[PDB]
């Protein structure tokens, strides 16, 4: 299977570098890029990403819900467009398939 837990994690290395306050949005708020691995907010919070990804393909993702919880942390299209750029360069560095037709269908409710 592709190894989505690790395309999240370089996801998110990705998605901090660029925008580090985005991070404190989340429960590991000033944690240490290097130490999110070790960080139980960050573990939990990684699983459900690799969750929506594996519902995604699988058929069931629910992206207007995913968008109005988004909406409900002030979180918007903008925040969305520059994820799509991380989550890109993730899956690019695992070889897996891109996920931009999932993160459109959520964009489409932003
Ligand atoms: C590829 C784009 C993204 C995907 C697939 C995604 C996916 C998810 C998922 C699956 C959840 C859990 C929702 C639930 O439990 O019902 C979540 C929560 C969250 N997301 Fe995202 N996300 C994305 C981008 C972003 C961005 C750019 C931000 C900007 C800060 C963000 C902020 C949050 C916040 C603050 C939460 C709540 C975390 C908490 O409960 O402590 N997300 N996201």
């Amino acid at each position: 299977m592709v190894n989505w837990a690790a395309v999240v994690d370089d996801f998110y290395q990705e998605l901090f570098k660029a925008h580090p306050e985005y991070q404190n949005k989340f429960g590991f708020k000033g944690v240490a890029l290097g130490s999110l691995k070790g960080n139980a907010a960050y573990k939990t919070q990684a699983g459900k990403v690799v969750d929506y990804i594996n519902a995604a393909i699988g058929g069931s993702a629910d992206a207007a819900g995913l968008a109005s919880r988004h909406k409900g942390r002030n979180v918007g299209s903008a925040e969305f467009h520059n994820a799509k750029a991380c989550l890109a360069k993730a899956c690019s560095a695992h070889g897996a398939p891109d996920l931009g037709h999932a993160i459109d269908d959520i964009l489409s409710h932003l």
